[PDB]
This record gives C-alpha cells, sequence and structure tokens, in this order.
C-alpha cells in the first residue's frame, strides 16, 4: 500500500475532498493527562493513508484541524471515544460527527462478545490483521517501516467496515438508536476528559 | 400535603399549567417486560401531589401522556432511565425534554459515593425520608393511607432540588455537560427497553 | 397457642384430617449426610402446633410418614428444598404433593430482594417473628420452653401465607408456573440427596 | 452430508416418520426478546439433515410446528433450555416431550466439568465436530455453503449421543431423575421467557 | 474475680496441681515473627486467673515453661494454632498435649458458622463476654479484667465440649485433630501460615 | 475552642513561630485534577485553630505557602498523600519535611486493621471526634458554624498523636523505616498528581 | 512396560513382598458418596504394574485390602486425600502408614507453584508422563497404558523426596503431616471435605 | 558466553572496577526466612558473567558484600525489591545504591501492563529470552548455569535504554526517588509488611 509520512500537519486538504474520512491515533498509553499523542493515521477511503508524526508539545495542526472541525465530514473511529478524548486535549477541538465502529458492532454483532478491531476484520472481510507489538515506542524520532505499515494497516479498512455496519443498523432497523449514541459519543470523551473515566454516568451504583 | 388520588388518568391539567413537573413511578420490579407499572406521581411543585393508580393491561392515559409528550414542561425524574423506560413500555410515548438528579447529583456532589435520593435530601434540605414502603403491594385494588403518603413523598421535593442542582451546576461551570447527559437519557431508556440494560454501550469491555 | 411436645411418633393422626398442613423441620445442619433430624414441627391451621422431637438413630415414625406420604394432602414448607431432602433421607419416604413459600416468594413478590420468612411475615401479615433460637443443641434431651416456643412459631403462619401466595399467583396469572415448579421441587431435593446439592443443573455453567 | 434447504417450513413430513428427531436453532444472540430465531436444523437420524431458514417477522411454520408439538416423537437438543425458549417465542409453541444431551452429560460424565458438544463428541464417539464459529451472519440472505456445512453439523449426531446417554443413565439408575428433569426442562424455557432467565428459582439465594 | 498479675514468670507452681489448664496469650498482632508476645494468661479452672507480663527481649521464663511442657496437664486454648506458635517462637517449647475450642466447635457446633470465643460463651452459658496497647509498662484495670476473661471460662467450655464429642461420637477425630495441631502451628513458624497443606490447591 | 476563618491566606505568621504545624484540606473530591481545594486547616498545638476559605481559581497564597514550604517546621498530616498532592496542585509547592500519621499507625499499631482517625483518636485519647459532615458543600461562600467547627476538629489533636507515635516508634525500633517513609511521602504524591494515582509502583504486579 | 490386569482382586502377594507400593485409584469422579471406586493400581517399584478393575457394589477385596492395611508396607499416592477417601469408602479399611508426593512436593519444591504429577515428573525426572469412562466392562489397551503410567513412577519420586526432605531439614514436619493424613481423609468422607479445620474461617 | 562458576565468593574484584554492576539472585522462594539464598549472578557489562554458588548456611561472603555495599558503583537489578531484601538478610549489607528495571519500565514503557523481563528485552533489544529448578543442588547443570548467565547478560544495555526514555519523558527526578527509597521498601518486606502497600489508603 501507499503510506505518505508527514511532520506535523498534512500539507493541504487536496486528498480530503471527500464525504468521510477514517481517523486513527496512536499515543504513548491510556491515559490523556499523562500520555501524549505521538501519531495520527487518515485515509480517504481508498487504498493510500496517511501517517503524521506529532511532535512533542505540538499545540496546533492547522490542515488536521480543518478536517477535524468540518461538519461536513463524518469522521469514522473504531473506540471513538479514546481517540476523540486525545484529539480533543491535543488540538483544542472536539469533533461533533462521528460514526464509530465498536458502537455500531455492539448494536449489530449481538451474536458475539467480541468487538475488537481484529475480530470484526476477521469477520466481516476476511482480511487477517497481524497487531503483533501495537505496543511501542511511538514516541522514536524516526519511526521504523514496520511500524508504519502496521500504523497505516488500522486505517485502510474503516470506510468498508462503515458500509457493512450502515447495511446492518438499516436491516435490523437500530439507525435511531445508532444515530443517538454517535451524538452523544464527544460528550462521553468530554466526560471523560473531565474526570469521569471510571465512571458509568447512567449507571445505578 | 394534599394528596388527590385519581383511577386511570388526571380528569384535566387545570393544575399542570407549568414550566416543570416532578414525575416518579411505583412497579412490581425492576424488569419493565415483566413487572407492569402501578403507580405514576406528579407534582407541580406546590405543597401537593396528585397520584394516579393505574389498571392493569391499561393502555392509554390521554391527559398524562399529553403531559408527558409536551416538550414545553419539563419532566424531573430521580433515576429517570428507570421512569423513562417504564412509562414509554406502558404509553407509547418517550418524554423527550428531561431532568434527572440522580445524574445532576453524579456531576456535583463529587465529594460522596451516595447518590440515592434519602441522602440528597438528608443534605440538601435537611428533610428525614423514611425509606420503609419500598417494597409493598403496588398492586392493590386500594392502596392505604400510609402507601399513599409514603408515595407521594418522594415527589414534593424535587423542584427545589432541581433548582440547587442548576444553581451548583453553573457554579462548577458544567451545565453543558449535563444538558447533553439529559438529551441523551432518553436514548439510553430505549437501549435498556431494546435489551441492553446490562451493557454500559461506551464501555471498552 | 397449644403446643403439643412429642417423643418419637404422633399418638394418632385425629388432629390431621385436614387438606394441608404446615411443616418445618430442625436438624443440626445443612448437610444431610453428616447433621442428622432431630425435631419436625406440624400444624393444621386451628393456631395449634404439634412438635415431635426425633431420637438419634431414628428411623421410622408411622403415623407422621404416613401423613407426610399422603397424596391428598398438600404439605406447605418454607424452602422446601432442604426440609424433604432430610425427611426422605430419615425416614425413607420423600414427599410428592407440596407448596413452597421461598419459590412462591421468587415468583411473586418481585419488587423485593429479601425473601426470608422473617420478611415474607413481616410484609404479607405484619407479624413479626424473632429468629434467635436457631442455634441451638436440637438434639438436647430436653428442649427449653424457648426452644419449644420457638420451633412452633415457624410452623403457625405458613397457612396464611400460602392463602395470601395463592391469591398473588392468581393475580398475576402464573398459577401453572408455581404448579410445575412445585411438582418439580421433590427431585431437585433428591438431587441434593445424591450429590449435585452445589450443582444448578439447568445452567450452562 | 446431504443437507437440503428451505424457506419457511418443510415441504411436508415425509423424512420425518420416526421416534425421535434431532432439533438445533441458530439465532442473532442469547436474548429470545431481542435476538430473532434465523435458521431451524432438523436430523432424522440418518445421513441426511435439514436447514430451513425461517425469514424476519415469520410467525408460522405449519409443518415444522406440527413436529415440534407432536407428542410421540422426542425432540433432542445440545443445551434445550435455549432453543426450546427461543422456539416457543418465535412460533407460539412449547415441545413437551424432550431429551437435552447437556442436562445427560451432567447427570452422567460426572468425571469432567465440560460438557460442551465439542468435548461430548470428541470423547464419546471420537468425531471431531470442530467449527470455524458460531459467529456469522445468519441473518444474510444466502447462506455459504461453510455456513450450511456447519449448521448442519450440529444435529448429525444427537440420536448417537441419545443412544449412549440412555445407557449410562441406565448404568447408574439414574433414569427417574433425568426423566424428572426433562419433564421440568420446558418450564424451565417458559421460566426463561417470562423474565427469570438469570434467575435460579430454587437456589436458596 | 481474683487476678494475679506478675513480672515475668509464675512464682511457683502452687496453683497449678491440676488437670487441665486454660491458656491465652495476648500479642502486638497476628505475626509471630514481627509481633512480640506481651501478656500471658493463666487459670486452674478455679474462678482466679494468673496474667503474667512479659517483657521485650524475653528468652526464658523458668518454671513457666515446666507447666507448658508438662505431658500430663492439658492445655485448653481457643484457636490454638496462634497460641503454641507465638509461645513456641518465644520460649523454644511446643506443647504437645493440647485441646481447642475452636476446633471442637468446628465438630460439634455444625449448625452455626459463627465460632467465635464470644458467641460460644453466648451459646454454651449465656455468659456474655462482651485491641489495646498490651506493651504499656502498667496495664490497666481494664485490661487486666479482659485478659482474665479470656480464660475464665474455657474449662467449663472443654467440660460441654467433651460431652459434645462424646454424644455425637467424634472423639478420635477431634483428638487426631489436637495431636496434629501443635505441628500445624509449627508449619506456621517455618513459613506456610497462608498455605492448606492438604488443600489440591 | 478559638477559631479563626480566614479568606484566602493568613494575615501574618505571627501565631506560627513554631516547630510542628498540623495541616489538614477539604476539598470537592478524590481527584485532584478535577476537585480543588476549598478549606486549608492549620494548627499550632496551641488549642487554637485557623481555618481558611480559598477562593475558586486562587492561585497564590504567600504566607500559608511560606509555612509549607518552611524546611524547619514538621507538617502533620493524617493521611497526607492526598493533602501534599492536593497542595502541590493547587499552589504550585510541595512540602518536603512531613509526619503523617496513618503511616505511622500502619507502622506502629499493628494488632489492628483500623487506621482511620475516629480509630486512633479514640484509642489512643479517648477522645470522641464525630465525622458526620465530611459530605458537604465546602464551596459555600459562608459555612456554617457546624462545618467550621467539624473542619477545625480534625486537627486539634494531631500534635498529641504525633507525640505519642514518636513514642511508640522508638520503642518497637522502627524509627528510621518510618523516617524513610515519610522522606518518600512527598514524591508519591507526586507520582499521584502525575497520573500513577492507581498503581502501586513497588508491587510486582 | 508389563501391565497385569485382575478382575476384583490379586490373585496373591507373591510380587509384593516389599517395603514399598505404589497406589493409585481411579473413579467417576471427586464426591465419594456419589462416585464409585472403578479400578485400583499397584506397583513394587519394578518396570510392572497391576491394575484390577473393580465391579460395581464390590463390597469385599480380602489379599488387596491385606496388603492395604499391613503397617510395614508404606503406600505412596499422589494426593493420596482422595484416594484413601474412596478406599476406605469402599472396603471399610482406612490405610495408616502412607507417603503422599503431593505434600512432599509442597513442602520441597518451594520454587513453584505447580505441584501436579505431570509437572513433578517433569522436572525431577525429565519423563513425560503426558477424563474416560472407567466403568466399561472392558478397558482399552490406552486406558490400560495410562492406569499404569499413573503408578509407575512414584517409588523414584518417593526416593527423591525424601532426599530434598532430609536435605531441607524437613523430616518431622513431613512425618507428622503424613501421621495425619487418614484422618484428614475421614474428616472428608464425614463431611467437612470443602472445610479447613484449622482456619481461622 | 564467558561465564565463571564459582564456589563461595568472587576470587577477587580485579574484574569489577567499574561504575555499574548487573546483579541478580536464585533462591528456593520468595520467602526469605523460609527459603535460602542458592546462587548470586553478576556481570560487569562485557561479554562474561560471574555466577557463585552460595553454600547453605553461608553468612558471610566478603570480597562479594565488598561490591553491594560499594556507594560508588551502581547496582541494576530487575525487581531489586526482592534480590535487595534476600541479600540483605542473607550477608547482613543492604545496597543502597540501586536501579530496578522494573521500576523503570513501570515509569516509562506506559503503554504496555507487561514489564517482565522477557517482555522488555522483546521489546527494547529483540533478544529472544528462554526462560523454576533445583539452584541448591550440590552441581549445577549446564542449561542451569547459562539459563541463570542469561538474567544479567542483558541489564546493562535496558540501564542505557531507560536512561535515554526517562530524559527524553522527564520523569528522571521521580525514577531517582523511587530508586533511592527501594533499599527501605526491601526492609519493610523483610521486618512483615511484604503483603502490605505501606501508602495506600486501605
Amino acid at each position: 500500500t501507499e503510506i505518505r509520512v508527514h511532520q506535523g500537519d498534512l500539507p493541504n486538504l487536496d486528498n480530503y475532498r471527500i464525504d468521510a474520512v477514517a481517523v486513527d491515533t496512536e499515543t504513548l498509553g491510556l491515559q490523556p493527562h499523562r500520555d501524549r499523542l505521538c501519531v495520527v493515521q487518515l485515509s480517504s477511503g481508498d487504498g493510500t493513508a496517511d501517517v503524521i508524526q506529532i511532535a512533542k508539545g505540538q499545540k496546533s495542526a492547522p490542515n488536521l484541524v480543518r478536517l477535524l472541525s468540518d461538519r461536513d465530514i463524518t469522521k469514522i473511529f473504531h473506540f471513538g471515544r479514546f481517540d476523540l478524548a486525545i484529539l480533543a486535549h491535543t488540538f483544542g477541538v472536539m469533533p461533533d460527527v462521528v460514526f464509530c465502529t465498536k458502537i455500531a458492532s455492539k448494536l449489530t454483532r449481538t451474536y458475539t462478545d467480541r468487538h475488537g478491531l481484529k475480530e470484526i476484520c476477521g469477520e466481516l472481510l476476511n482480511v487477517n490483521i497481524s497487531k503483533q507489538q501495537q505496543s511501542s515506542d511511538w514516541a522514536a524520532e524516526t519511526l521504523s517501516r514496520a511500524q508504519i505499515e502496521y500504523a497505516a494497516s488500522d486505517v485502510l479498512y474503516l470506510h468498508r467496515l462503515k458500509d457493512i455496519f450502515e447495511e446492518r443498523l438499516k436491516r435490523e432497523e437500530r439507525e435511531s438508536v445508532a444515530k443517538a449514541c454517535f451524538q452523544f459519543l464527544p460528550m462521553r470523551a468530554n466526560l471523560d476528559l473531565l474526570g469521569w473515566s471510571e465512571i458509568d454516568i447512567f449507571a445505578h451504583s
């Protein structure tokens, strides 16, 4: 495949005049207040991807942020609860038009309890993802070729998943539930950033 | 302490030309598919309450349902996740303008882990609720005086709580978070009715 | 509260020409292979009770056992799963016409999770039990007056509960469920005696 | 080796004039109120099987239902607690003459804690029911060849297992225990449909 | 309610020419390697008790160890698994003729799951037995009375438990358990205090 | 019981020319990044206390911070792990000469598992602390008299506890262990601020 | 690899004039009141084994029971707590001179938490040992070879464990544990199988 | 892989005039009061290692203990919490200048929850460790000696990488304070608080 590697930001949005963009991030860990954003991966849904290295202390990425702020472009995530949190904490913009394949899976793949990306890709596309050591030093000044190819592999197939999940949501008549969940998802991410990350806010206890 | 007891529905809405109504329900249990709605309690925020007995198999309550559907009137609940579910299952109308004191408590009373109505009322109003008859035969043809007075006691003070919680949400700058949670709450209740009551839909696992 | 205390067997069945008898036992513990049956309590529902002391190693009690075996008389228990097991283990006769107030409670009092006899008597009858002498040497040669009054107190109210539970089962349209559960209960007790006392035989795991 | 695929119902009962029929279902999940029945599999015990796709919203299957209702034909399931529940919820008929290989296993394979169908078939017949997954789109308009072969493999061996388990139940003198458990199993399924699916109705707590 | 308080050791064994002695200890905690022995309580069963305060670092307490070592005198404990361990760690002698009311209760009071001394005394005798700085140089009167209260009733319990063990025909089981109890305490001292040595896992 | 209430800071340090100062804080909750400091309580040990209300967003308290950073004054806390964290987060200065009565209790009161302030005060001093207002609106513009007396009661006794614990630590020869723990405690608090609040950094797992 | 299969009992004790015998059983499960004894395996410590199939309802095995109750012959088990229980339930005789390799492992192999027979044989001997319907009228060859494989190595383990117990100076602890083990099995038969009788709770 | 096996003590410290030494131990188990120290392994960071067999009941090893006591030499451990405890219990000297690769991992490898030595070596070095046994045997096997040496051969390289990572993420003073406290954590273990997080609320 084609993986374009950039420093700081996209040079322009010439490749992203599209209706939906696949988005994924890579960080130093699960705690946005401690673990900085290190890499952002994007795809137009074609056979190529862009991998943008974010520098320590970087506060702005205008072209990327333009994509994240544009309400006419749906941002596709897998477990967007996390990516939205870390992106908003880093760049100050919370996306508000999103689609999450994990929520969609929990709303459609009711016949399994395994909702990870590897399992979804295996069932829906017969594509074998080798998630061998996503645990690596993403803060390295120069990423290895294996790192870049693994990082890119996480976004090349989210569009196809979105198409299938939209078919499943239509088939089982769950469109309005999914729409409301996606509408609330950015506020779930905000609640995480504000300090309620360990609390199911709707639970009795 | 005026408590008006009705069969089936309010006779009219003459007492409910108001901006916010306190609402609470009493059922045979926690499972809306098994445990029917038995009592609905309402208050205008004054010193009186209305207690409406719902008959087995009753499908319609036009004055009550009119109130529940009126988007210009905020419905106040404590743990509305449950009440919304059982009301929508029974009358076919899901309220969409709501305020929940338990979510508000979880967003404001961050210094305690006890968010039940008794504890909230004790701290905020110095009012002692004697929560004893939560387990009684709510399907009895004639409710006892003790049942009616206890049941009414659960709605007389939700307005005062709403006022205080709005003050607290303004003070800690969490108004937009609360507004988004309350906007999503009816769909959380719908998810409960559809079969995800044991699933935190936003959790990783 | 006439309480008749007997050694060994009933003198006759003159007081038990009735359609239903309340039955309850006392042993040295929950494991029938280790903990012997010490006392059998009976009531006809007339406000009096018979308390029959069973001697160590006693294998037969023909009048009592004939009563327990008579299929025209429903035996009322609280948690008959245990009593049926210990009675069959001791006397060699497995009752097959039973009513269990704990199963009935689990099928009707769906608004609570407390199904003990004290709580049931409190809710349904306003009666107050005093379960204190449950930890006593029931194998003592001479039972104390306090032991006798407690033992009788455990059977004096089961008829009134059965009447109320039958009303509730009719009201909630669960009569055939209860009938099938009670029909299966003696085999559940047999399964306990055979060695499956810790296994829910119908569970997936 | 031969799997006949039908839409809606059996064409006739010419192939099922037998003493016992193996039955197995495939659904969208474990919750009968949410997850619809998609594929029913039958087997006369011969080398062929019938696989019937059930359409969304289908309420009747007259030829199939005639076989499910027939008291003269024992229905063999593996974990019939679930299949009985989903069949009754879908077609309104509860079979009442059943044999469950999992209950029989729990009553006979006392030397192991693994009672799944794969392990039973491996131990008792040296037959490998090794599958791909129980997680595919069973609601697909066209089932794949792999899906059809997997669906058929789950019923091809239940007759041989029934024969072996009947021999073992006779050997260890547990025939009446198993018979009573099978007699109660349909009501266990009805209890599941009414809302007690998470409750061991016979447990002390 | 006679309680004799001593420093270090009994003055003599004039009060202990008896068939059975009730014994109880008080320490700084549950871990014999960390928490030193502070008090030893004794009773002849006559309704009086001796309370012997043991100093920090004390390695010997003569005549006391003779009483604990004498195979013709049964030592009665409640949960002796612990007391035997702390005594052996302090004085180097493991008693080997013992009776433990906790084992006896577990072998006879099969109708309850509460085996504490307070509950046993409440059920069997209708007697109400209802920590602190046991290393204080001078014990308070309340401390002395509590320490004595822990030994004043063990003889009556042994009598009742012996009746129950004979009645339910478990005397040889109990006897074998008591015979093994000193080695169980030794195992605790050696490092297996958190391990059920006979369990499969 | 003189209690001096101030806004923002001590007026001067005239009352705090002492060798040890008792320090205790009151916050909106357990999470320093979310729950702000509201009330700081000091006590020279002379039977009087100072209760200082800290305003929302206040970044500076020069007289207080001067006392917090004075290495010639040991700061006494109960569970200083938390107070040190919230003080450093709020005012930017981490005290480095501290004594914690909870660590001292865990190192000395080896005969109990209850190390809360109520149990320590009860055992060591026969003083009854009524901890009933640990959950109130500490951010209120005007504190109630009951709040002020409760807040002061938490610091009035720490000097006497420090004296006793020092005697006990000397008696059992654990002074150097405790001393090293107190030296590490401020870094434990820093670890809490950086995001390792839920991790025992020294545990194997 | 000689395996002699018998019905009911040994024909004689000609092969068992020895100081120690390896013993293992095979049942229908872990609960002696429910799951009957199906097979008893014996070894003299040589390269052969005897596998005795016991019929349902069999009450007597006089030659076998004579061997089991001979106090001059040590019975070696792996997890004898269970086998002793099932043997006593079936034939009414509790062996009282035993060695258990699981207790010995727990007393000597303190560097691991894996005490199964496969792991012990792997570590101590570099031997690879690597259920089924034991009530079948005719056992398969695989069944017979597995049943024999469970007893062929217990003598060598006893030798090694005795070396380790001497080396770490725990011989008397192990001896006391083995002396108590038959009563622990009896306690299991009487109804305390899920209770650690020496535990505080 | 030169591995020198010794009985009782180092013959001298001629090979250990260095600024950091990797140290690891092997015992009969985790409880120092029950399970005696059996082997001590050392490395100078070169391609050789020394494996020193400790006899049962041995209370002193003067050259080795002099090395462990020397404040000018940082002792590198993996999970030094245990090794420090057993060494101090055995020889009476508590090291006070230490580096622990497990604490360093917990402070830097925040993207994983697997902090074992095998995983660390795999991630940081692409080195495959093939990881007990009766270390009290009178004669150790060759396989034992190779396994024992493999645990110290790589700690220097890990320390160098972790020092780079600690500098990069600006956590040097946190790590320094944790390593400074680690010997007292080990002492707390010896006195009886081995199962207690002394800083936890409960």
